């Protein structure tokens, strides 16, 4: 078998590996006649036609459960002479496969090292002590009452401080960007601006003449085909409506579902959200807070292979978000993916290290008080318990995210805690 | 949302689950705004364009996402409050995704039965008794020398006895038929018979002819809309060859792929492959009648959830062959699926049932044993042993396998073992 064990740097290690032709194409007949005898579907029947002309001739398809074998079967064995051990998953990057000649592919595995954290103490924990009075409700009540103000057809041109009913459709210097535009696109004042110039040729003319716009995406725009490449937007100026206070009334609070519909029943839902927007809002603070911590305490050097799998996972994911189109992928920004995936490869390490040695069991009373929480998110919490209770496999996630939870409690309870007053507008007036 | 269960048929408990138009909506408007914040693909950036209309007017590329996460939402919930669970995974039957419309998708699956093995004594074990000796040897050699003769390019008429390297193509009741075609394919003799009409229209044409020959495919075919229909296959006698004997010359033994040119080097290769494959048929007759045994004896209650995820892995894999179509997957005569699935589901309930109760290990020194038996294949065994030691993930499999056959044990030894002398050829006859 042709292997070539290469090291890239200290975890990284490229063990490009040659298949030969009849060893490929052998394995394919097997497998054929096999998966044929099993479900079967020997073409006619288990006992005609040599599988060597299937594979040759039409046998592109059953390629992939072949070669999907060969990595892992030549991989397998390697491995036993060389004592090859990746992290996780080998990262197997392919050049190109000739049909009938051979298949090499490059093995790029990591070692996964002994993870250590510093600086426990030297963490700042935030605690947003967010008491929401009435001070808070009706401050953010005023802010709901003064930002969702009504539609309004306006008479002129559209501006900044506008809503305007569009579509905005057509190419990028000639290429159909699939899934990047909105067919009855409502831009809405008061919140943040798109990419300066799009938004500037909105409010650069009147309702009713309708008109194109080009403008060149930014390099922080997160697709390579566009960025940098001008971009001609059929904008239909169709309804510009603008934003103004009639008053707080029942017409108004209908709309968020108050079937009570006076304001003294919007404040009642208001108190609904306010539960878990308050609770996890907090917690997402505390939270963020002490990921940041860990990480900025301890930026470790990860094994890639990690970092590889949830690049895999979000590149696939993200490219279904476009169309579904795989090529999307390939042309999105890897740091952009690395950012959420760094992250959590890090924290992997520095939490399963805490866990594991610290000797964190799912303890009883957090695990109880957690499954009552996220149980008064239900309509029924107590049954909710009481099943999870008797659930095996339930309780093995709800062990996992009480171990999350208490591995940054066991560095969070040990780091700089700090009590800190705030608003409840200044809690998510810092988030989005 | 909406929950409402109904017995389909005993175990199986349809659970129809209407999610509500808003309840789908709503979803959506989070993973979009979730997976733009995570990975920082929020289209321009994370203050603009909300995710109503992105998933109202072009959403589709986040269904995935969002039934994928409703499927477990709804379900965890429906579970706790009812008293209901499936055996393994259930059956998810959808309707037809029509937006802005409640999604009532058909939650199916079954209970999981006690399973019991029974008749254990009239399970009758195969032990095949065959040897390698020489006679065995020169049994196959001479087999292998009358059989698999060499082709000589024959100008005239076409028998069954004869090869026949045609290219042939055409169209099933006027339709063309993706997979159903081989240029050069290869006729062979002396192995078993093709379907009627095809190789006696092959044989009753002289050689040099281009035809047509318009066959019925048998309404026990592999697929539904290529049964029963008339199918036109333009036959053109490329290559005619009549099977002609000269003799086991180093010619011949080196065709074989025997390098070392003398008869005795393809006796040396000819001992390699029969110990290897006298291993694995006496292997697979004694595991064939024993899994037979407890299957034919034991057609016990199998939840159909285990047969819909067996079904689902062989329609992926099937249909990927037959050129990626996973449409055509749902098209093929389901008991073929099922003639597999129904051994491993059985096998799966009776043989885990047997290592559960009886208390059955991997026994470190069976497990080691069966590994030297199979690394008899690898490039270097008891290396390939010796590592695997260290590897859990592949342990996990080799205790897996261990555990299987230390259950057809259980059982082997309580069945009635009936010791069948046998020769290598009449071995193989059947199982060829």
């Amino acid at each position: 078998m042709q292997v070539s064990v290469e090291t890239t740097q200290g975890l990284g290690r490229r063990v490009t590996i040659t298949i030969a032709a009849d060893s490929i194409e052998t394995a394919v007949k097997s497998e054929l006649v096999n998966v044929a005898k099993k479900v079967r579907i020997d073409g006619f029947r288990k006992g005609k036609v040599p599988m060597n002309i299937v594979a040759q001739r039409y046998g592109a398809s059953v390629r992939q459960d072949v070669l999907g074998d060969l990595m892992s079967r030549n991989f397998i064995d390697a491995i036993i002479k060389e004592k090859i051990n990746p992290a996780g998953a080998p990262t197997y990057v392919p050049g190109e496969y000739k049909l009938g000649e051979d298949f090499t592919y490059s093995v790029e595995f990591e070692v996964y090292p002994e993870v250590e954290l510093q600086g426990l103490e030297a963490i700042e924990v935030e605690k947003p002590i967010v008491e929401v009075t009435d001070a808070d409700v009706d401050g953010m009540l005023d802010t709901l009452r003064k930002q969702q103000a009504t539609w309004k057809e306006k008479d002129g041109a559209v501006e900044a401080e506008d809503r305007v009913t569009i579509d905005f459709t057509g190419s990028v210097d000639g290429e159909e960007f699939e899934g990047g535009k909105a067919s009855d696109f409502v831009l809405a004042m008061g919140q943040g601006r798109m990419i300066p110039g799009f938004e500037d040729g909105i409010k650069g003319h009147k309702a009713g003449e309708e008109f194109t716009i080009d403008v060149t995406f930014p390099e922080e725009y997160h697709a390579e085909n566009l960025k940098g490449k001008a971009a001609k937007f059929a904008i239909n100026l169709k309804k510009v409506e603008e934003r103004e206070l009639p008053e707080l009334t029942a017409e108004f609070i209908k709309r968020f579902g108050v079937e009570d519909g006076s304001v003294e029943g919007l404040r009642a839902e208001v108190r609904k959200n306010m539960e878990r927007e308050l609770k996890s809002a907090i917690r997402n603070r505390v939270k963020s807070q002490a990921i940041e911590g860990l990480v900025k305490a301890n930026d470790i050097d990860v094994p890639a292979a990690l970092i590889d799998s949830e690049i895999d996972v979000l590149r696939r994911q993200a490219a279904q978000r476009f169309g579904g189109n795989e090529k999307q992928a390939l042309e999105l920004p890897r740091e952009l993916f690395e950012e959420q995936a760094k992250r959590r490869v890090v924290v992997g390490l520095l939490l399963g290290e805490v866990i594991r040695t610290n000797e964190l069991k799912a303890d009883e009373e957090r695990v109880k008080g957690l499954i009552e929480e996220m149980a008064s998110a239900y309509e029924d919490p107590k049954e909710v318990i009481e099943f999870y209770s008797k659930n095996k496999e339930l309780m093995d996630n709800m062990r996992n995210v009480a171990l999350e939870e208490q591995a940054v409690e066991a560095v969070l309870a040990k780091a700089k805690v700090t009590e800190k007053e705030t608003t409840f507008n200044e809690l998510m007036n810092q988030q989005a």
